[PDB]
């Protein structure tokens, strides 16, 4: 991938019913960043991928899955609360369908693609941790 | 009634000096027209009145920002972006120097001048949003 | 009363079944600090006063209760998990019996003197605020 | 076997520089013998174990702090302050300098000094104790 790995959470241990919360600094000048969520880095059941300019995508976000390193259908939405350089924050309640916060208080819909019960991995990808937090 | 907004939570004794910030999360009102965070060193003396505007007003979606001294409101200064949702949480983030920035949950800043002369925020109070916490760095 | 007047907070609305976490740093050198809730600073459903040496206790929690500005009987707590000058965190989950989380893992009991339905009121006294959240 | 810890979360490329601190909340496991949080480069270059026992070995109520170079341990350093309990949150704050500040949550600090020299931590575990926020300041 052309990202810049940042943080990665192995044994999260994040059950259905249960959120977790991301805020970290969105990389100074970047094209896009990712928080990837699964059961492992060839497992995604969410991969939450605002792009300020990226292939066809000029301030959208994408989310996909990927299941054994292979990616689904991309799924885009065009609200874009992100800077560049800037701190930003995103939740990803964790249910039969995930719901994404967005810091501007929009609630983005993403079902499971396949069957999960518990995310053990978590990655930021071009954003630089600030704090994660799983309630 | 509904041109004015519901009183949330007041922090006094703040002791917000410059070269600090503040970060306010909380809950905005479900339905509401408006929702404010104001700073300053009481009700009457507000050095940033953080006002965004569902629809209130000639304003909509719109921030406005203002200053009061000895209860009287100075000029407004509005902004376009909003970031925002009724009914849903949001964070601000407020640097404390002589211009003030207001750290958008967007990522924006929007500078604010202090219109008077201070050197601590005691004061700080939240309208038609629910305290969900607040953090001095 | 002797101790510095820190941040207060009004109209706090914490119902029962919900808890406030508090956060800051306990004055350098300090005989005690407190944590104070209530409807308002006459009415108190838990002074949580940890004492370093105040008068007849030495490293010892005292927690009571105040009804229109007159005080109730002290409960005393002997573990003592702070240190002045220091960082520390207090967390009240309000029901019909307060439980008073110290930083040790330990939880303290403290019975509604008074009916009480909402804490509106929020004190810190010799205490710098760093946050406070309510979940 | 319960001379063993149960992993919980490995963060890796954590890129904590000097002169900034970790703050780890996690409840830690009920009825447990001991609960670790590790600094390191990986799980077997370590430049701070930082081992609460309930009891373990000759440890009763006992904090142990080590290192690890090459999978190997160097000499236990133990401190007798204890504020923890099995089965109840707790949060532990890292300073990284050349001396590790090790701030304990009855607001005592315990140092240790780097034992090898190591200019980013980038690994980060918890052992028989479950997250609940990490941060970075
Ligand atoms: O679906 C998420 C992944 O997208 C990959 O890029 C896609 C791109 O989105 C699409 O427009 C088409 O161009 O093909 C690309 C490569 O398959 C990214 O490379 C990947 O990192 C994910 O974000
Ligand atoms: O400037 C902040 C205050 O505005 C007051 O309303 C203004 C309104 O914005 C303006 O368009 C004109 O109508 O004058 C009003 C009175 O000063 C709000 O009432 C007040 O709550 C502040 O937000
Ligand atoms: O009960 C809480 C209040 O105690 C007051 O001090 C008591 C003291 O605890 C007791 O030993 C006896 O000496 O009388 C004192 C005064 O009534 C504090 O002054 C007050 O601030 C509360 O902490
Ligand atoms: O030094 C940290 C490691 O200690 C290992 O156990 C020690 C034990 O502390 C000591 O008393 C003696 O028994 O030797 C043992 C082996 O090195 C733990 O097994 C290990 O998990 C670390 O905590």
């Amino acid at each position: 991938m052309d990202m810049e790995p940042d943080v990665r959470i192995t044994n999260l241990n994040l059950h259905k019913g249960h959120r977790v919360e991301v805020r970290g600094r969105i990389a100074k000048g970047t094209n896009r960043f990712a928080v990837d969520l699964g059961t492992d880095s060839r497992n995604l059941i969410c991969h939450c991928n605002p792009r300020f300019e990226y292939s066809v995508d000029k301030n959208t976000i994408v989310l996909n899955s990927k299941q054994n390193d292979v990616w689904d259908i991309e799924k885009k939405e065009t609200a874009f609360p992100f800077k560049s350089g800037s701190e930003t924050m995103l939740i990803f309640d964790f249910e039969d369908c995930i719901t994404v916060h967005l810091p501007d208080g929009k609630e983005i819909p993403f079902t499971c693609r396949f069957p999960i019960e518990v995310i053990n991995y978590l990655a930021l990808n071009n954003i630089e941790l600030i704090s994660i937090s799983v309630h």
